[PDB]
């Protein structure tokens, strides 16, 4: 899984253990090994929602599978509660997009996943 | 809609009202509510186009629908004109990718849009 | 092609010719014109892989075709080698996602590529 979390909260408000904790959360919920999860964090960024600059996170989650309709309900509930607990965001200021990828469209260790 | 606008123009050159005006523009062009529109702006960034560092914008627009072939002609005309007016970019310096999402792949308010 | 290279390596460590040389690399690999290749470089960013902050690059490659299964093996080999050479990254610290776009989802010069 490859996750990007962007927020307009400052970098000092996104704790240093955020990526590690999010890596544990997605490992368990997506059944993926920790060494196949990458997390990008972009804090202090300009972001609006409804043109408001109130605190918000916009997250992208890519994975090869593990993204059925029902799995995404569960990942959304978990990531949303996690951002509430760690970033203090309201439950309605966490916007997530999922991308279910084929292994032909992922490169790792110098070739595609499909070709590994 | 979840929109990301990246530019090599300095942050001081993307006016504070950019997100507001672009929110209004996309609400009208996509027939989407203002409170379902998020805009990320990333200025001051390293970007090249044909390896040139001349001013350019690279924009991603995600939406659940409202992205037909015909719709996308209208969004591109409107966004490209808006970047020309506000950022002074040439008409051939605004690069846009559209992602038409299913509602099972968007998380908002703690569950998927499909499950809401 | 529209390529995003994010890395936790500092900006001073990503050479000023990085984008020139990647633009040549992608033009030859994908058989796409140099003036249809944009690259975004986001260095100095928070990234973990397996929760490690060791040096890593997370890259997204979007293209109107040229991303067959076999094509993606070649692009992964070349881009991974290229990051080993220029950024001093290990082979297993280069994570790539490919997105194969329809021309109705790409806006350039004020209209879609499909409608050019
Ligand atoms: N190991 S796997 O086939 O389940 C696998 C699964 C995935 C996946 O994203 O599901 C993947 N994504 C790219 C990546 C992220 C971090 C390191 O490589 C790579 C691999 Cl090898
Ligand atoms: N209201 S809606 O069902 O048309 C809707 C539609 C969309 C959409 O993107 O089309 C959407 N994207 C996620 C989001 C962006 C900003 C706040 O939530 C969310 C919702 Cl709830
Ligand atoms: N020339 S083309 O039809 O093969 C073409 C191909 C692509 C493509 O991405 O394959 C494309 N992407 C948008 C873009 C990137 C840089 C400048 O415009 C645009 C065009 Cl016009
Ligand atoms: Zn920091
Ligand atoms: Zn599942
Ligand atoms: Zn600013
Ligand atoms: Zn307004
Ligand atoms: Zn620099
Ligand atoms: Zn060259």
């Amino acid at each position: 899984p490859m996750v990007r979390v962007a927020t307009n909260l400052p970098d000092k408000d996104v704790p240093a253990n955020f990526e590690e904790r999010l890596t544990d959360l997605l490992a368990e919920s997506m059944n993926k090994p920790r060494n196949r999860i990458a997390i990008e964090v972009l804090a202090g960024q300009r972001i609006t929602h409804g043109a408001s600059r109130n605190p918000v996170a916009v997250i992208k989650v890519e994975s090869i599978g593990a993204l059925s309709a029902d799995d995404n309900i569960r990942h959304t509930q978990k990531i949303t509660q996690f951002c509430q607990d760690t970033l203090k965001l309201p439950k309605d200021k966490v916007i997530i997009t999922y991308f279910d990828l084929q292994p032909i469209h992922v490169g790792f260790n110098g070739t595609t996943v499909a070709a590994a």
